[PDB]
């Protein structure tokens, strides 16, 4: 067969898998992925069957529930969603090649007719606010409006839930929080409001920092009244103390959020619609909005009438033309995001009135693995790994910024760099065994053993590592200044990472006040119209701490659905 309806109409009707009048259920295919379930099970199940030691299609690192359809199309070849990130040998029936071609936003203005009857027509949906985007910003405005008492519609344009929220690992920035105290820790939100400023360059709006700090205590508190589990407390770059939290063992705070955000949302009925791209701000006569006109992959083109619009789309970091163009220093680079973290939700806001800030301003994360083209998380470092060049030395203090540490890394020998850590970094830190599974950290009994592995200098790995244990001992670090050494390097295996800078996050974007209200370039507010979430600049400034993304989206996410629903 040529596709996958074609192997089963072999012996099965069409309304095996479709509705009696054939008609496309919604844009999520619920009724058609749940006619998939009902004949091979569950995802869960489905996974059952197809186990390989060290990955599984069916059983992921994805929060919430993933629709079959998400591969697997009917009537034509479809793309493995894992393959946008990851090269697993998998032999999915009728699979094709990944490529990622969406239309622009610009682009999309072709469909002149389709778009004009779509706007002739009535509203499909009649709601107080739709919230554009299913990460962690989008969930959480959807969430605390709905608590507010407004109606919600939440679209999404992937198959999938979670954006890059659901990707994220070294944890969720807070202080002075419960956690903290419980964990010996001596913080407040004035020292991260400082370390915030401090590292974003002095460029961030103070307002908007004060709102992540000041906030940021009743956001993990707000999580986790929710369910979640913040009780691990990490370091990670450019802090003055621990403040970055995620669950117990320090495992991924990403997928973990974004799950306990999709039940919330499951629990509250809130209206989720997969495959929904948001395209057009529609605004009255007054400039205010009136509501979206959105296109579901599977049933066209329709607007919801809405008095509130909140825009929480994410960044632009796998957009690498559109970052190069930004910061020529980025071309040519591996990004770390999702498929989809293109920037047409910035494109949506600016066709609304929106003005941009900040938008020059583009992080790349100091390692990324250059096996496997994943990031690996800052709290490797924060929980003590060192980092060598292929001469076997320390070159950097490795919790300093992400800015000035990628340019360590990029002017050491081959432009890349090595991880180096013991079983007592990997035992401290959850979320390493991924990256062992993931076969990106081979390993050795001695030092010499892994820079022969490896090609760093193995008699100057060897000497490197018990002069940086000799400083941990002392207390300071005279080579480079890092100024919290948690872990010697001195219990059973060593692994390596062989790592290098990625693009990661836009700290620019929509223009927004402490209120999440977006402006135009006169300042003046749209009246309806929010955002929330890296898609927003003024937050972040000329660099972003390592921690503070999630601590931005939860906060200013509950935020923008609050005033969204008062608004109204
Ligand atoms: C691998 C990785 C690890 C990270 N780890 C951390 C960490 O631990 N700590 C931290 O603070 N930050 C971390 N970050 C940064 C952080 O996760 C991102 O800043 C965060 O995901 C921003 O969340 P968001 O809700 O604004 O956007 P996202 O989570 O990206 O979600 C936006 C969603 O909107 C969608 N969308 C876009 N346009 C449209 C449209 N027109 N219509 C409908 N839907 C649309 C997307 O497809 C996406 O699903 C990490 C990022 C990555 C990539
Ligand atoms: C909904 C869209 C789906 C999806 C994503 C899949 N199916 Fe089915 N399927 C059914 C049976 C009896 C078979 C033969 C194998 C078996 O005995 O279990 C299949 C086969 C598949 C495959 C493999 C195709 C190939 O080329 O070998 C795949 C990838 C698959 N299915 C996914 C039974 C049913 C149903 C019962 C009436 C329904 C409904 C579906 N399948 C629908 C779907
Ligand atoms: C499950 C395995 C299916 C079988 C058997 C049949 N269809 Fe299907 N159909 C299915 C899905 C999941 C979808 C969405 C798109 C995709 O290919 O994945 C469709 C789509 C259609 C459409 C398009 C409808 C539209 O665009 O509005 C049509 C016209 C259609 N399907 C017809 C159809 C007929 C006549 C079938 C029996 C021969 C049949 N389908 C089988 C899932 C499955
Ligand atoms: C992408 C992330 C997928 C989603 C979501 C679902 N499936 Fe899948 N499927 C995918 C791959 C890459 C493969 C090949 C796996 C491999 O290890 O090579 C498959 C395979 C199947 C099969 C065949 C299994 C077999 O016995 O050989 C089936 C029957 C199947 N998938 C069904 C299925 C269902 C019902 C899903 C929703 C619950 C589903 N898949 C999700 C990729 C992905
Ligand atoms: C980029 C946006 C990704 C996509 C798409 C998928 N994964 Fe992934 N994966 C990604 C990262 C950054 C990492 C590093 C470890 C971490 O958890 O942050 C991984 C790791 C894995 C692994 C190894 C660890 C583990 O979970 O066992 C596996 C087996 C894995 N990923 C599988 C997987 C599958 C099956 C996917 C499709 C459903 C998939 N990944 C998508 C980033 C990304
Ligand atoms: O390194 C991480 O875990 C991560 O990627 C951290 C942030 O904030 O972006
Ligand atoms: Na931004």
């Amino acid at each position: 067969a040529d596709n996958l309806a074609e192997f089963h109409v072999q012996n099965q009707e069409c309304d095996s898998c479709h509705t009696p009048d054939g008609e496309l259920s919604n844009d999520s295919l619920t009724y058609e992925n749940t006619q998939c379930v009902s004949c091979h099970g569950t995802l869960a199940e489905v996974a059952e069957t197809t186990k390989h030691e060290h990955y599984n299609a069916h059983a992921s690192h994805f929060p919430g529930e993933v629709a079959c359809t998400s591969c697997h199309s009917a009537h034509e070849k479809s793309m493995v969603y894992c393959d946008s990130c990851h090269s697993f040998d998998f032999n999915m029936p009728y699979a094709k090649k990944w490529l990622r071609d969406e239309p622009t936003i610009a682009e999309l203005a072709k469909d002149k007719s389709e778009r004009q009857a779509a706007l002739a027509s009535a509203p499909h949906d009649t709601v107080d606010v739709v919230v554009v985007g299913s990460g962690g910003a989008g969930f959480s405005a959807a969430i605390s409006a709905t608590d507010s008492g407004a109606k919600v519609i939440l679209i999404e344009k992937e198959p999938v839930i979670g954006g890059n929220a659901k990707l994220a690992a070294g944890g969720m920035n807070a202080a002075w929080t419960d956690q903290q105290k419980a964990k010996k820790i001596t913080d407040s939100p004035e020292l991260m409001f400082e370390d915030t400023m401090k590292g974003g360059q002095n460029i961030n709006d103070p307002a908007l920092v004060k709102v992540l700090s000041s906030h940021s205590k009743d956001s993990v508190d707000w999580m986790t009244a929710m369910g979640a589990d913040l009780t691990d407390v990490g370091m990670m770059g450019g802090a003055s103390v621990n403040r970055a939290h995620r669950p117990t063992g320090g495992c991924g705070v990403g997928a973990h959020v974004v799950q306990v955000l999709y039940d919330n949302a499951v629990k509250r009925n809130i209206d989720l619609r997969m495959n929904t791209r948001g395209i057009e701000v529609l605004k009255d006569d007054k400039g205010t909005v009136k509501g979206i006109l959105v296109k579901g992959m599977y049933k066209g083109y329709y607007w919801v009438k809405a008095d509130a619009v909140i825009l929480a789309t994410g960044g632009f970091a796998k957009n690498n033309e559109r970052v190069a163009k930004l910061d020529p220093s980025l071309k040519g680079f591996i990004s770390t995001n999702q498929p989809g973290a293109v920037g047409d939700g910035l494109d949506v806001a600016e066709n609304a009135g929106g003005a941009l800030k900040d938008m020059q301003y583009i992080q790349a994360h100091p390692t990324l693995s250059v096996k496997g083209g994943v990031m690996v998380t800052e709290a490797v470092r924060g929980n003590g790994a060192i980092l060598v060049n292929r001469e076997g030395k320390r070159f950097v203090n490795e919790i300093t910024t992400r800015d000035k540490a990628s340019a360590a890394i990029l002017a050491q020998t081959g432009k890349s760099a090595y991880l180096i850590f013991d079983d007592s970094v990997r035992k401290s830190l959850c979320k390493i065994d991924k990256y062992i599974g993931l076969g990106v950290a081979p390993t050795a009994d001695s030092l010499v053993k892994l820079g022969k592995m490896e090609g760093i200098d193995g008699k100057a790995l060897t000497e490197t590592v018990a002069r940086y244990n000799s400083l941990v001992s002392s207390g300071k670090d005279t080579d480079f200044e890092r100024p919290n050494l948690p872990r010697a390097l001195n219990e059973g295996n060593y692994y390596a990472i062989e790592v290098t800078p990625g693009v990661h996050h836009t700290m620019g974007g929509v223009m927004i006040d402490t209120k999440a209200e977006v402006m135009n370039a006169k300042k003046q507010v749209i009246p309806g119209l929010y955002g929330a979430g890296e898609v927003t600049g003024g937050v972040h400034g000329a660099n972003r701490l390592g921690g503070n993304a999630i601590s931005d989206i939860i906060t200013f996410g509950r935020l923008a659905g609050e005033e969204a629903a008062k608004y109204s």
